[PDB]
């Protein structure tokens, strides 16, 4: 297991424009196109992202290319963020994957609400952190995925991903 395999499980792979769990147009392996309800705006974002007229459909290789860009940018964003970097760098590599997963899903603005959890994670109070992480809109809206990510934060193992 690694961050790619982990996110592939949590996000799936779809080659045609679909709506994510929040109702937002998306493609590939959780590549958000736009929060706009305009399908045409979504198709334009897709064409911009791929560099060709896709008419709402991409290939597996194209999906994987966006995925690599998205994972990389998520990590680089964490490192640029003064509130996230110290906590991230305090973690072991497996727990860092849980961090990347969380930011990939909810963005840095979503993780902004997790200040208290992040503190407990930095303190390595793993059971307390796990309890605090579940007291969230995140957990209530996507509980089965959040349970896996939280188990990863709690244990520093990949037990939840097989
Ligand atoms: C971005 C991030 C960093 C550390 C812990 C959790 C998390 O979501």
């Amino acid at each position: 297991m690694n961050i790619f395999e982990m996110l592939r499980i949590d996000e799936g792979l779809r080659l045609k424009i679909y709506k994510d769990t929040e109702g937002y147009y998306t493609i590939g392996i959780g590549h958000l196109l736009t929060k706009s309800p305009d399908l045409n705006a979504a198709k334009s974002e897709l064409d911009k992202a791929i560099g060709r007229n896709c008419n709402g459909v991409i290939t597996k290789d194209e999906a994987e290319k966006l995925f690599n860009q998205d994972v990389d940018a998520a990590v680089r964003g964490i490192l640029r963020n003064a509130k996230l970097k110290p906590v991230y760098d305090s973690l072991d590599a497996v727990r860092r994957c849980a961090a990347i997963n969380q930011v990939f899903q909810m963005g840095e603005t979503g993780v902004a609400g997790f200040t208290n959890s992040l503190r407990m994670l930095q303190q390595k109070r793993w059971d307390e952190a796990a309890v605090n992480l579940a007291k969230s809109r995140w957990y209530n809206q996507t509980p089965d995925r959040a349970k896996r990510v939280i188990t990863t934060f709690r244990t520093g193992t990949w037990d939840a991903y097989k």
